Parts: C-alpha cells; sequence; structure tokens
C-alpha cells in the first residue's frame, strides 16, 4: 500500500532559489523563502499567489509559523530574524544579535518563544513579545543547519555540520544529550517527531536516520536519496498513511514507508535540487520547493 501523489500546482514567482516552504497551522496558506530576500505567500489548496512580504536585506533561509496561522518568522543572510503580521505584511520586530547567516528559525508551540541557528555556530532563543535575545547556546563548532522545538516546547534539537546533534532544555539552556556518530558525517537537518519520542537527522553521506535520542539508540535508517551538500528538509507525513519525506539533489522527492523503510515514491518535475518540501497539516498533500534552475513550488496531492 503506497501513496499516490499526483502534481496539482506549479507556484512561480521567487526570483532566486526557493529556500524553504511551510504550511500555516491552519492549513489555508503556504509560505516560502528565498535566496531573492522575499517570503511569499500561496493559497494551499487553488496555489493562488496571495502577496509578497519583504524587508529582510538578504536572502532567507527559513520561514515559520506561529501557532495562530497570522505570525510568522524569517531567518535570513542579513544576519537577522524579523517577525512579520502576515494579514499585514507589516514587519513587527528585527531579531538582532547573531553574527553572521541565519539559518533556521521556529516557533514553540506556545508562540511566546523563537530558537534561531546561525553560521555563527549558536543557537538563540529569543523573546516574542520585547524582541531580545534571552539565551546563546554555544551549541556547535560549524555551522546550525537545523533547530526544532518538541510538542510542548520543553525542548530544542538542533544539528550542525560538526556532526552532532544536540537537545536542549529550553528553560534553562542546558545541554541534555548529544547524538554522536563514528565516521561523524555533517548532519544537515533534524527535526523531533510529532510526538516528541524521536528525532529524524539528515546526513550528508545520503542517509536519514530516525533515533531514540533518549536511549542513543538508531531505529530507523532510509537511503537511496541524494544529499550531500545542503540542508534539505524532511517530514513524517502523518494524514493518511505513516510516510516520511525529503527533497534530493536528484531534483526528485523521496517518500519512505516510516516503519519497512522502502522507497514507496518518487515524486518527479522539478529541474533542480529539491531543497525543501512541507507536509499539509490535515489533508494528503506535499508542497516541494527547488533550486536556482527551477525557482518554483510544486502542490502534490494524494488518496493516502
Amino acid at each position: 500500500v503506497k501513496p499516490n501523489y499526483a502534481l496539482k500546482f506549479t507556484l512561480a514567482g521567487h526570483t532566486k532559489a526557493v529556500s524553504s516552504v511551510k504550511f500555516s497551522p491552519n492549513g489555508e496558506w503556504l509560505a516560502s523563502s528565498s535566496a531573492d530576500k522575499l517570503i511569499k505567500i500561496w493559497g494551499a489548496y487553488d496555489g493562488k499567489f496571495e502577496k509578497t512580504i519583504s524587508g529582510h536585506k538578504l536572502g532567507i533561509s527559513d520561514v515559520a509559523w506561529s501557532s495562530d496561522s497570522n505570525l510568522l518568522v524569517s531567518a535570513s543572510d542579513d544576519k537577522t530574524l524579523k517577525i512579520w503580521d502576515v494579514s499585514s505584511g507589516k514587519c513587527l520586530k528585527t531579531l538582532k544579535g547573531h553574527s553572521n547567516y541565519v539559518f533556521c528559525c521556529n516557533f514553540n508551540p506556545q508562540s511566546n518563544l523563537i530558537v534561531s541557528g546561525s553560521f555563527d555556530e549558536s543557537v538563540r532563543i529569543w523573546d516574542v513579545k520585547t524582541g531580545k535575545c534571552l539565551k546563546t547556546l554555544p551549541a556547535h563548532s560549524d555551522p546550525v543547519s537545523a533547530v526544532h522545538f518538541n510538542r510542548d516546547g520543553s525542548l530544542i534539537v538542533s544539528s550542525s555540520y560538526d556532526g552532532l546533534c544536540r537537545i536542549w532544555d529550553t528553560a534553562s539552556g542546558q545541554c541534555l544529550k548529544t547524538l554522536i556518530d563514528d565516521d561523524n558525517p555533517p548532519v544537515s537537518f533534524v527535526k523531533f517527531s510529532p510526538n516528541g519520542k524521536y528525532i529524524l537527522a539528515a546526513t550528508l553521506d545520503n542517509t536519514l536516520k530516525l533515533w531514540d535520542y533518549s536511549k542513543g539508540k538508531c531505529l530507523k535508517t532510509y537511503t537511496g536519496h541524494k544529499n550531500e551538500k545542503y540542508c534539505i528538509f524532511a517530514n513524517f507525513s502523518v494524514t493518511g498513511g505513516k510516510w516520511i519525506v525529503s527533497g534530493s539533489e536528484d531534483n526528485l522527492v523521496y517518500i519512505w514507508n516510516l516503519q519497512t523503510k522502502e522507497i514507496v515514491q518518487k515524486l518527479q518535475g522539478h529541474t533542480d535540487v529539491v531543497i525543501s518540501t512541507a507536509c499539509h497539516p490535515t489533508e494528503n498533500i506535499i508542497a516541494s520547493a527547488a533550486l536556482e534552475n527551477d525557482k518554483t513550488i510544486k502542490l502534490w496531492k494524494s488518496d493516502c
């Protein structure tokens, strides 16, 4: 039993590589960021372009939605993050403190904190209300590739090209667990599972791994795609069948069975590296985005 994702829309408008796509928690919008310094908003169901949000001085690596589906945070090469009111398009706050490119960001579930990771090798935790940096974590010894809060915001996971994944206590900023691998390949992406018990980590040896971080045990490995250079976003798909979804440097979206680890679908259509994928919160819909030869976002729909 396999999904049957088929192409529904191709969304054009970005003028450089797309860097990230994320669905709103309420499912109605997709937000995308790009090396073109812009955030764009698109209808999730009809793929209709809604608006452009501008203000950053350099390219944007990541965007993320608050739980209310109306604030967005973005991470830019201009060394800042910005918090935006999507309704108005206005920048509410600029979060200053990183000393180099900001690569990744996320709100906590409560929507009162933002976590960021940077080329400066640090993870920062920011107060949404005041825009002040609450904590600077000396997290890694190379750029931070991803940061993600768990289900209740009590923990942060971070990854780095230094080859480590680390689990942090949010309130105290303490490192509770370092996950290591002999051979030490750069970790290009990480996120918690929906229940918070596992982390899914991508390494630049063409491998995704599902870890029980408390036990330091690797439970599943997903292979067969190409990932040797970029932070490529991966996802747990949970609306129908239980899948793992990722982009790939061979221009395809890969979908695996979470339990069996078999590749169940490869989605063809992009003409450059698929840098980012996102899974819709309630429908069997995937968004995918690609680098400069392509510059488009695609929306795909499945029966399961």
